[PDB]
């Protein structure tokens, strides 16, 4: 009874369990025989991931390998992948297979040709970060509609073809099903796309973390600040955050929520004013920053998680008009 989303609280208690309760699903394991592994694209901590062809019908995949040791979390990602199917510019999930011998489990999605965006042709214009923005958007208000946060989202983890104009959001292996007053690890998400919430200890999150992610992406592509909020570790990183949105601010909505704010902070927070939105344009972004860009970044980037935006009412905002209107 601290907080709750404003949106799609419930949706998982209207479902059968069976679709939330991925401890009880038993994936069907098909063949990783029929896949060729051509080049490495990347590696974590969970997994290790590959170009493929699947060599019955020629078709090229990316194939994630996962260190199988953690079962439960497997079982968490191909659920929430199979719930997804279908979703609006989320990466497709083709097969859950094994090595016959090893039993070691991999899933096999569809490729995507990732456009490299720091060695480009042209680079991108305003109507260029509306359209991927509102593509995004889509994957988010899918998902969270599916009662289901990302609580990863960065710009590795969204993958664009530019030739193409094809979007999708990769990398489940952090993502929940949200549940009202389930209190969650704050321990996710990248360090400089954290919300504030995760800073500061508040455990009781919904889908509005995904929400304050995609702000700092907004950020960062229409001022060209890469990343936006650059802390060199998680509590610098609220610091970076104060910096902007202010510490009186900051104040405030701890004492909205009852949070408790780690005595270590005192020393390093200072005092900050709230800063305009305008103080980041110069002659480097001020091409892709307008009035309808600056409102709907300050009404994502809010301590106060419940005021956010939802990614439907972030779709509905002014600044992708352009895009709705070109897209009809
Ligand atoms: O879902 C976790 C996926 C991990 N992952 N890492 N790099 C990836 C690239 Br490049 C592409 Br293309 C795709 Br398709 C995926 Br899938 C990738
Ligand atoms: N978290 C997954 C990050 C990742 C790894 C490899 C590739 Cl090729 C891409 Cl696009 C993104
Ligand atoms: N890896 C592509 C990250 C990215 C770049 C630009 C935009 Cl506008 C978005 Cl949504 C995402
Ligand atoms: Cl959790
Ligand atoms: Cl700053
Ligand atoms: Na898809
Ligand atoms: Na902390």
């Amino acid at each position: 009874a601290g907080s709750r989303a404003r949106v799609y609280a419930e949706v998982n208690s209207l479902r059968s369990r069976e679709y939330w309760d991925y401890e009880a699903h038993v994936p069907s394991w098909g063949n990783q025989d029929d896949y060729q592994l051509v080049r490495k694209l990347g590696r974590g901590k969970y997994s290790e991931v590959f170009e493929a062809i699947n060599i019955t019908n020629n078709e090229r995949v990316v194939v994630k390998i996962l260190k199988p040791v953690k079962k439960k979390k497997i079982k968490r990602e191909v659920k929430i992948l199979e719930n997804l199917r279908g979703g609006t510019n989320i990466i497709k999930l083709i097969d859950t297979v094994k090595d016959p011998v090893s039993k070691t489990p991999a899933l096999v999605f569809e490729y995507i040709n990732n456009t490299d965006f720091k060695q480009l042709y042209q680079i991108l214009t305003d109507f260029d970060i509306r359209f991927y923005m509102y593509e995004l958007l889509k994957a988010l208000d899918y998902c969270h509609s599916k009662g289901i946060m990302h609580r990863d989202v960065k710009p590795h983890n969204v993958m664009i073809d530019h030739q193409q104009k094809k979007l999708r959001l990769i990398d489940w292996g952090l993502a929940e099903f949200y549940h009202p007053a389930q209190e969650y690890n704050v321990r996710v998400a990248s360090r400089y796309f954290k919300g504030p919430e995760l800073l500061v200890d508040y455990q009781m999150y919904d889908y509005s973390l995904d929400m304050w992610s995609l702000g700092c992406m907004l950020a960062s592509m229409i001022f060209r600040r890469e990343p936006f909020f650059h802390g060199q570790d998680n509590y610098d990183q609220l610091v970076r955050i104060a910096k902007v949105l202010g510490t009186e601010e900051l104040y405030g909505y701890l004492k909205k929520y009852h949070i408790d704010l780690d005595p270590h902070f005192n020393d390093i927070l200072g005092q900050h004013s709230r800063k305009r939105w305008e103080n980041f344009i110069h002659s480097e972004n001020r091409h892709l920053v307008s009035p309808e860009a600056l409102d709907l970044l300050d009404k994502l980037l809010r301590y106060d998680h419940q005021q956010r935006l939802t990614a439907k009412e972030a779709m509905e905002h002014p600044y992708f008009y352009p895009v709705v209107k070109e897209q009809s």
